[PDB]
């Protein structure tokens, strides 16, 4: 019934890019194919007097045969005619850090709360994602109040996602 199109995903009106300035935290994420970042996921964004957004991130990332790390990574946004869609190049502070240029879209955001960001990587020939990400931020890295979770899995629902996250813990690792 639902439509899973992500040309048909609506995203946060009027987005402030100012009023969005500074930490989240990640408390949840669904994984796109080969996921990065693992857990402990924090960022802080920055606005420019330009109106140029961008973005830093620290998170514990977990390269294979199993050497932990805490992945120092940076961003910056590309603004589109959609005030909430972006694209995002990212890279690591270090060299051999996963690069690359992903969409981002903030599909909802009260601003000082809480926020839904989302990226399809890829889609599919019916318009669906075929490798998506997303990230739920909390202002407070203990966690989102009743009213501001139960928005964001209303959110989850309109992304197809609801059923595909993992929670993010946070315990100092970095
Ligand atoms: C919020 C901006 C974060 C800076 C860009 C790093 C995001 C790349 C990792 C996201 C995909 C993943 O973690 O699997
Ligand atoms: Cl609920
Ligand atoms: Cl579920």
């Amino acid at each position: 019934e639902r439509d899973c199109r992500v040309s048909s995903f609506r995203v946060k009106e009027n987005f402030d890019k100012a009023r969005f300035s500074g930490t989240w935290y990640a408390m949840a994420k669904k994984d796109p194919e080969g996921l990065f970042l693992q857990d402990n996921i924090v960022a802080e964004f920055s606005v420019d007097e330009t109106g140029q957004m961008s973005a830093t991130a620290k998170g514990r990332v977990r390269l294979l045969n199993n050497w932990d790390v805490c992945a120092d990574m940076v961003g910056t946004f590309t603004d589109t005619e959609d005030p909430a869609k972006f694209k995002m190049k990212y890279w690591g502070v270090a060299s051999f850090l996963q690069k690359g240029n992903d969409d981002h879209w903030i599909v909802d955001t009260d601003y000082d709360t809480y926020a839904v960001q989302y990226s399809c990587r890829l889609l599919n020939l019916d318009g669906t994602c075929a490798d998506s990400y997303s990230f739920v931020f909390s202002r407070d890295p203990n966690g989102l109040p009743p009213e501001a979770q139960k928005i964001v899995r209303q959110r989850q629902e309109e992304l197809c996602l609801a059923r595909q996250y993992r929670l993010i813990v946070h315990n100092g690792y970095c």
